[PDB]
């Protein structure tokens, strides 16, 4: 048993991390065959960050103007291109390690590992939720730009995220890896801030379904709820609307533990009125929200 | 900015897992130079798992009897050899992946990162601490017993724990890497119970402290009160006595923060008797513990 926000294996992306160094800027790369991935600020200087012209500060470098560095192996820039907001450094050793991967856009829920890494050495691997506002609340420190997203499914790698900024307010910011931002943010220095968050009230049903499988249930009662009773209490409480596709997913869930779906609504309608007194669920004293269906799945399998 | 529990990176570890089955049981080994180690109780069987001798039933196993496998390749057993409560195993293959590692006995309170793995493939990878009763609250099924847990240092691998079984009430034991047990537990299928846990009080303080560098700062004040005066209002809340050694370990912290460490002991007192009255620090309701020192320092470093 147990249920813990648990990562996947980096040791995949770990091969790819590398360290970029344009002037004075340093921030990680992925490094995926030949191509070397990184935030597209890499070329702007301190004085530069304000409202810099992208398109004409890359002109200017020059492939020698790159330092690429993959631990103590040079790397030679044989090519510079812009990705949107990222940038691809074409090298001229392809990566050996290089995963099977491919690069998606996850939707608002869903979750990833984050390999936190600085200067082109990982540091550090933990679990993260694509928030309804399109930020993440990770922990970067500076220097972290570049550090990547991924979800691992068998053998392949998805990159999904690269970080590139901090919000105002401590959550971050990034682009999937074709370099479109996550949400409306920019990467020049304005007063952007996240969208007012929500939470996933899917992954709170999922997450209160980890609970009962794990043998946590005082929360369970007798009640039940229909979907529009309920969705009017997630709107009081900040939370988003369930839809009928939401109680499909849940499914299979509720079938696990046979505890209907409007039945657990009812549960945690009954916990966002009147708090848990006290008690917690699976370790927690809040209601947690960044565990999809699938998460939930992984460390719960039906046998 | 941000703060969130952390793995070390786990790809030096991944190399090492190899899958052993012996009989009808299957779990996990650690591959290290010519040595794969694992649970004694893979040589357990059905007839007698509540008083199993292992000396009886290693006794009747041949090299020939350990299928041991790391990716595709079958290694095959030279020897085999029982040390405590684990065993191991002697094979023709070096491992080439073997990183530099050292086996050390983690103290009640430390933290490492465990790395599930089940057939020998890692799943999953996260933080724990060794409660002060010697158990750890993990994510663990049937068939992960081997998955191993370790501390990352300048690239050597500590390894400090390796699964063996979940005790009746959820939470998890294992050995050590030299096979003792962490706790008063044997490798036996009978009721066992853990003492009565406690919450380890230095690293409740150093998670408060990454509470302030972080900017929750609500629960200071100007009280302080002595190492002697706190440690009783920690006997009242099943605290951990602090030490003098605690105050100095914390001392790092303290200077990134300007708060001394009796200050925040002060801090913490007046959090246990009132509670945190509707607020989160570090977006918990709760005071968490499985934060080390030096894990805080890790995510949060001051110059």
């Amino acid at each position: 048993s147990g249920f813990r926000k648990m990562a996947f294996p980096s040791g995949k992306v770990e091969g790819c991390m590398v360290q970029v160094t344009c002037g004075t800027t340093t921030l990680n790369g992925l490094w995926l065959d030949d191509v070397v991935y990184c935030p597209r600020h890499v070329i702007c200087t301190s004085e530069d960050m304000l409202n810099p012209n992208y398109e004409d500060l890359l002109i200017r470098k020059s492939n020698h103007n790159f330092l690429v560095q993959a631990g103590n192996v040079q790397l030679r820039v044989i090519g510079h291109s812009m990705q949107n907001c990222v940038l691809k450094l074409k090298v001229d050793t392809a990566n050996p390690k290089t995963p099977k991967y491919k690069f998606v856009r996850i939707q608002p829920g869903q979750t990833f590992s984050v390999l936190a890494c600085y200067n082109g050495s990982p540091s550090g691997v933990y679990q993260c939720a694509m928030r309804p506002n399109f930020t993440i609340k990770g922990s970067f420190l500076n220097g972290s730009a570049g550090s990547v997203g991924f979800n691992i499914d068998y053998d392949c790698v998805s990159f999904c995220y690269m970080h590139h900024m901090e919000l105002p307010t401590g959550v971050h910011a990034g682009t999937d890896l074709e370099g479109n931002f996550y949400g409306p943010f920019v990467d020049r220095q304005t007063a952007q801030a996240a969208g007012t968050d929500t939470t996933i009230t899917v992954n709170v049903l999922a997450w209160l379904y980890a609970a009962v499988i794990n043998g946590d249930r005082w929360f369970l009662n007798r009640f039940t709820t229909t979907l529009n009773d309920f969705n009017l209490v997630a709107m009081k409480y900040n939370y988003e609307p369930l839809t009928q596709d939401h109680v499909d997913i849940l499914g299979p869930l509720s079938a696990q533990t046979g505890i209907a779906v409007l039945d657990m609504c009812a549960s945690l309608k009954e916990l966002l009125q009147n708090g848990m007194n006290g008690r917690t669920i699976l370790g927690s004293a809040l209601l947690e929200d960044e565990f999809t269906p699938f998460d939930v799945v992984r460390q719960c399998p039906h046998t």
